[PDB]
């Protein structure tokens, strides 16, 4: 930013710590989140091919107490990089990951007043739906949110029922092996992309500050710094 916001430690312990907190306080659910993974202990010892970067309730303290993050959302990328490490490794009807989608129900809860009180548009972290996919076989067709389909390297998808290969009606088409696609759900939730302001540098969400009816033609201001 031109006038740069500096967060300094103990504004972000102060200002944070009462969402840890809050997960702290969950029982039994953070029970599982409170101290670092340990699979030689717990009899998990496949854990670490599947995570590749574990985090936990303590480390976030430990980071927070010791002015290890910069800026709020690095605190809220870890808090999430712990819940999605626990929803990957952990199976669907497990104890772990219910009680996981309990703390981050607690989470979503808590952090958008803190990061509003911090300047911020909000604190959440990914978009509210999964992104209507263009379907190949028929022009009119999409593939819904939570709808079942096909994909080949991310990008050419199918809708299952009417599952030569272009995109664009002057790109010669190839012939794709039909069996070597991925059978998928419409189900995942992709990150709010971000804005900074100009002057303080705060990452903003387009949508939460963006309007329709407004133009930046010498780069987005946040309120604060108007
Ligand atoms: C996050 C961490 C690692 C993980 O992804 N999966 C996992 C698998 C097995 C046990 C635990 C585990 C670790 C510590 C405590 C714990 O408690 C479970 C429990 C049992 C009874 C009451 C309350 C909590 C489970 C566990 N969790
Ligand atoms: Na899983
Ligand atoms: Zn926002
Ligand atoms: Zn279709
Ligand atoms: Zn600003």
């Amino acid at each position: 930013g031109s006038r740069k916001k500096i967060f300094k430690p103990e504004e972000l312990r102060q200002a944070l710590m009462p969402t840890l907190e809050a997960l702290y306080r969950q029982d039994p659910e953070s029970l599982p989140f409170r101290q670092p993974v340990d699979p030689q202990l717990l009899g998990i010892p496949d854990y670490f091919d599947i995570v590749k970067n574990p985090m936990d309730l303590s480390t976030i303290k430990r980071k927070l107490d010791t002015g290890q993050y910069q800026e709020p959302w690095q605190y809220v990328d870890d808090v999430w990089l712990m819940f999605n490490n626990a929803w990957l490794y952990n199976r669907k009807t497990s104890r772990v990951y219910k009680f996981c989608s309990k703390l981050a129900e607690v989470f979503e809860q808590e952090i958008d007043p803190v990061m509003q009180s911090l300047g911020y548009c909000c604190g959440r972290k990914y978009e509210f739906s999964p992104q209507t996919l263009c379907c190949y076989g028929k022009q009119l067709c999409t593939i819904p949110r939570d709808a079942a389909y096909y994909s080949y390297q991310n990008r050419y998808h199918f809708c299952e029922k009417c599952f030569t290969l272009g995109d664009d009606p002057s790109q010669p088409q190839t012939t794709i092996s039909k069996d070597q696609f991925e059978k998928k759900k419409n189900d995942t939730l992709d990150p709010e992309p971000f804005v900074d302001c100009k002057e303080c540098g705060r990452k903003m969400h387009q949508i939460c500050v963006l309007h329709y009816d407004i133009i930046w033609p010498s780069g987005f201001v946040c309120d604060n710094c108007l």
